[PDB]
């Protein structure tokens, strides 16, 4: 308990889902969190669902606006203090291959999936270096980070840019004395509602071809390893990859 | 707090530096452990510096004897119960290359880091299995896991080993529903007192072309990391692996 | 001898260093070539440097405009008959950070190293699939795909993107039975005249805490890797990563 | 043609499939080989088929055997002068988990596949280093140094200890200018006679959900890759992985 004692956290695509857990177990431990989103209907009401407004907070954004980037840092630091962790969650999938993605559809998740872990990665340095808050960026990169999926070719891209790149920013943070650590999460197949509402989804993935334990995560999965890589016990993590994937990666 | 509530762990090398602190951390977080080591005198005063023998004992045992991993578990049952968790932490150094390698020095090494982490494993699986324990194997498998050092030969094939050994029994256990999960954790470079105890180790190892961080990690770095593994809080981790080198990978 | 015979290969940024010299090796294995550039001057050279218009020729184009990549498979077909090998070795380096990397930049970068081997990906499919052609896509993947570099944060996303996003396209056409192999190559450093022209750079390259060999590679060694990725030796390869860096990476 | 033109190789396990294959190319190439196996019977017939004593011979070894080893290279040398080259190729497998490994199957296992590969390195670096031979060590590491497979548990330890092994003799080789290389090559599922014997064997490997191209490999598959790894072509090579695996690793 109070293992985010006095940290501040901005956790993008933070209304549901996965972003929505890894919210509420940062509240649990003691961080302060701007939780953001695209919908102000679906984000209000999850802010409150988790704490009251010196706990938790909504911020309207999509992670491809550079300008909103800077509002959104503005904004935690008015409500919460100078922030300290920022998990890099929002995301969308197209579902073809490389060879039937259109080049509209091609820009449209690079400007969320890789354009907006760039654009909160870089801010976040500038803000958070040289404080003394331990500050920790957490990139979502996938289990799609490590492997291919014939029908997630963009997706695919966007997950292999932000392990690396997350990488770069590692070394450079760490080579600088930067006080800032960047590390990727690997989600396997997490059941969230999006799964329920798809009839047949959560048992095409628990099948042991896809997901050996024969069954997918949980949210909370997913929350854990996020508040082990926000909290100082894991001052001595950076540049490295964690997966949380039921053994999909292992075989 | 209560991380580990109701566990059962063997931590083998669990008597000094990274093995002593995921004991103290174990303990702390509510598991019963037995610590392992070669050295009575070492051993039992270790045991007593961390709690009651009705939170901690230790067990006098070279990882490479495998009629003693028989009684190691038996004396473990004995004292706290079923065993949840395992820590296959016991491991020696060879400092020779591949070619400077005597075949005594091969054999010697891959008995305790090969052979120990075999026999460990093995046993592991066959008393935890199907028990409802939230069966957990955590395997150290060193960045020496995961690049080459020149120096390093035996250790180097030690840990490649262990590494995707690992991945093999986390697919079986997975695949027929044992309920045990196996993962491997890779330590970068930790200041010890046998660190403390080599003039120059700890600057050497500080050089930003070895740790980007410019300095090494302490022993409680492992510690937290095993405590997450070992914890039901990563129940869909498995055939993982899970870095905290500084940077020393990611360059 | 003729190790390419019958083949018919796109090499973009073909004019110069890396590109040139598989050009080069691709004609002397009985490959008709077809090598892109921005600057007319080097290509038409270039070209003539290596063979008669019946061997290779030389199509100005930037990587990064996708209306230019359908003219350029258009061209190659009209003078050599049906594309079956693509080389996307096309791009640029940024020398900053990513803290430091203006957004001018990273779509710049983005623009020439992601976007044009995804448009050369994706016409590379469409336009080889299911014509018995052993048809081959080579992706130039980088060390940087695999490890950070401090200084080089868009770069290592774009090599990032690219190593992952091959695995996808390799795993579609496996799948789909389209006879298109997809591979990356890794590159560590090689002596160009361009890195001749940057003074220290070889010597910072060819420090062992960089490239063990203490030297620095030639372009003909990735012209050897890619004619046995170009040719049917290879036939049971995709979706690999290929590293060809001194042992960069291995430490 | 002539692409190994005056290099010795030694080939464990040249006697049949993977290693008859390349050891025929490298007689093809140029190079002058020496086969091992268990078995005259098949070893003297093997030789015949290939070449005449002039260009291949056959020598009675098991790998797991270390003064057969000093016999091997000293008969090698007497017949073809000093060896340039190294496959480490001979290998078996144990069809158990973990779990269900005897120690005795556990012991024969690391014997031949690590024991014998390590014996093999050592002894190939002390022979080829300082002599200007362009020397080059390849070694077999199987799909399974990469990813676990849940009925190999001792192969998997085997191969993964095989793959970063080998990285530190790479290291060792090029940081002390021994003009020796050290490479990893990874087979998927190849076609064998072997294979043919083990009824649905190939019909398993060929699934989707196994190696994505829907059919297994040919011995020839291995044996160009080895011949780029063995030339001078892959002079810039060291310390790198090679996988032809139909695409098996990438999902
Ligand atoms: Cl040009
Ligand atoms: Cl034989
Ligand atoms: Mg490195
Ligand atoms: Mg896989």
């Amino acid at each position: 308990s109070n293992r985010l004692d006095g940290k501040v956290a901005i956790i993008t695509g933070g209304t549901l889902g996965i972003g929505l857990a890894i919210a509420t177990k940062f509240v649990e431990e003691g961080a302060k969190v701007m939780i953001t989103g695209r919908h102000s209907d679906v984000g209000e009401k999850a802010a409150k669902s988790v704490g009251t407004p010196f706990q938790i907070q909504f911020f309207q954004h999509d992670s491809s606006d550079e300008d909103g980037w800077t509002k959104l840092f503005d904004a935690t630091e008015k409500a919460f203090g100078p922030v300290s962790t920022l998990v890099n969650n929002a995301g969308i999938a197209v579902n073809k291959s490389v060879e039937e993605t259109t080049t509209a559809e091609w820009r449209k998740l690079l400007a969320v999936n890789l354009d907006g872990v760039f654009f909160g990665t870089r801010l976040g340095i500038q803000r958070m270096k040289n404080k003394g808050l331990g500050a920790s960026i957490i990139n979502m990169s996938s289990i799609e980070g490590f492997v291919g999926d014939p029908s997630l070719g963009a997706y695919n891209a966007s997950k292999g840019a932000v392990r690396i790149m997350s990488k770069s920013a590692a070394l450079d943070c760490a080579l600088k004395d930067y006080d800032v650590r960047v590390n990727t999460v690997h989600p396997g197949y997490i059941k969230t509602p999006l799964v329920d509402d798809l009839p047949g989804a959560e048992e095409a993935m628990s099948q042991r071809t896809k997901t050996p334990m024969g069954h997918i995560g949980e949210p909370n999965d997913i929350a854990y390893i996020c508040v082990y890589l926000a909290s100082n016990e894991s001052k001595f993590a950076t540049g490295s990859e964690f997966v949380v994937d039921g053994g999909y990666t292992a075989q």
